C-alpha cells in the first residue's frame, strides 16, 4: 500500500487521483488517504504529488509511521475521491511546513 502522509495536510493538491487505475483515494476537509486494501501499489501517484507527500508503505519515515495506520482508519470513514479538484486556496503557503497533523480535520 502507499501512504498519505504530513505535507498533503493544508496542501491537498488533489493531482494523485488522477493516475489512479483503481480509485482508492478517500477524502477529507483538508486531507486525502490511500486505503491499504484497494491500492494494487502500482506507484503511479508518488511522481505526481506535488508536496511529495506519497511514500510506499515500506519507505514511510521514522517519524511519519502514524500515518499508516491513520490512512487505513479514515479510509474507512471519508468519501472515495475520483476527480481531481483545485488545490485549497494557500496550499503552497503550506507546502514544507512540518507538523501539520496538529491541522487535521475529520
Ligand atoms: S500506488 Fe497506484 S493503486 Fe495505490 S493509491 Fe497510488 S496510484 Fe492508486
Ligand atoms: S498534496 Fe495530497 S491530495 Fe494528493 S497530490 Fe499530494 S497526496
Amino acid at each position: 500500500a502507499f501512504v498519505v502522509t504530513d505535507n498533503c495536510i493544508k496542501c491537498k493538491y488533489c493531482d494523485c487521483v488522477e493516475v489512479c487505475p483503481v480509485d482508492c483515494f478517500y477524502e477529507g476537509p483538508n486531507f486525502l488517504v490511500i486505503h491499504p486494501d484497494e491500492c494494487i501499489d502500482c506507484a503511479l501517484c508518488e511522481p505526481e504529488c506535488p508536496a511529495q507527500a506519497i511514500f510506499s508503505e515500506d519507505e514511510v519515515p521514522e517519524d511519519m509511521q502514524e500515518f499508516i495506520q491513520l490512512n487505513a482508519e479514515l479510509a474507512e470513514v471519508w468519501p472515495n475521491i475520483t476527480e481531481k479538484k483545485d488545490p485549497l486556496p494557500d496550499a503552497e503557503d503550506w507546502d514544507g511546513v512540518k507538523g501539520k497533523l496538529q491541522h487535521l480535520e475529520r
